[PDB]
């Protein structure tokens, strides 16, 4: 996150950290069994990551569980970044607190104008690198589909909106990847790609939740 704020430990409940060994990328807690990312942090050997402030230390609040499956959109395609969205089950179910819960699913989609919290362990730097360890947290309005598909022409489809300052300054970046965009309590986006980080008329692009519910909630039916 570059041009955020230190959200505060276990103050964003639902946000999990994906490690592999190491943090590489961030998801949202939907139920007691499974995390909500983006289709390109899809990978072998997940270990979800629950109850995380700072990630290099353990603090008392964690829960570790593995992956027991991962599901990347039926659609997913890598190239135009289209679904950049996957669903992935835990081996065990997480003891949900008020530290470690889930953040509900939208019943309708947000329009440009609303203020979301965008939030992850990313870097924080917009040319250099550096990566804060503890949470870091964004607070950035929706911007209108014209707007977005003007900052990116030929790119934007019906499945992802921009969000963020066309000002640059202020956005999601990368290790950010696959976390929450959450509006009035719902998750509405998952950070998914953008032209580098916080560069002007270049905001980020997030991947359309609202589109998602219906495969959500059939794919956890039957999974
Ligand atoms: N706003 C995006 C965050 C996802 C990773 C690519 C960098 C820019
Ligand atoms: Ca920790």
């Amino acid at each position: 996150i570059v041009g955020g704020y230190t959200c505060g430990a276990n103050t964003v409940p639902y946000q999990v950290s994906l490690n592999s060994g190491y943090h590489f990328c961030g998801g949202s807690l939907i139920n007691s069994q499974w995390v909500v990312s983006a289709a390109h942090c899809y990978k072998s050997g997940i270990q979800v990551r629950l109850g995380e402030d700072n990630i290099n230390v353990v603090e008392g609040n964690e829960q570790f569980i593995s992956a027991s499956k991962s599901i990347v959109h039926p659609s997913y395609n890598s190239n135009t970044l289209n679904n950049d969205i996957m669903l992935i089950k835990l081996k065990s179910a997480a003891s949900l607190n008020s530290r470690v819960a889930s953040i509900s699913l939208p019943t309708s989609c947000a329009s440009a104008g609303t203020q979301c919290l965008i939030s992850g362990w990313g870097n924080t730097k917009s040319s250099g690198t550096s990566y804060p360890d503890v949470l870091k947290c964004l607070k950035a309005p929706i911007l209108s589909d014209s707007s977005c598909k003007s900052a990116y022409p030929g790119q934007i489809t019906s499945n992802m909106f921009c969000a963020g300052y066309l000002e640059g300054g202020k956005d999601s970046c990368q290790g950010d990847s696959g976390g929450p965009v959450v509006c009035s309590g719902k998750l509405q986006g998952i950070v998914s790609w953008g032209s580098g980080c916080a560069q002007k008329n270049k905001p980020g692009v997030y991947t359309k939740v609202c589109n998602y519910v219906s495969w959500i909630k059939q794919t956890i039916a039957s999974n």
